């Protein structure tokens, strides 16, 4: 139970992690956009 | 349990860097993107 529980909040935390640098990565991307449109 | 456990934190672990490193690269492309900006 104990084993498995980390597991799965290891796993979960790392996929959130990986939406939140993706989100940013979003973010960036519309920057980068702007700062060359000009 | 112990020798599943191993594996569990190795693969853990493994994704982990994974995150790391891939989080650093993003901030690798942000910081190319900058350099040949100007």
């Amino acid at each position: 139970d104990r084993s498995e529980d980390a597991r799965a909040n290891a796993e979960l935390l790392l996929k959130g992690d990986e939406q939140t640098h993706k989100q940013r990565m979003d973010i960036a991307n519309i920057l980068q956009s702007q700062r060359q449109n000009q």
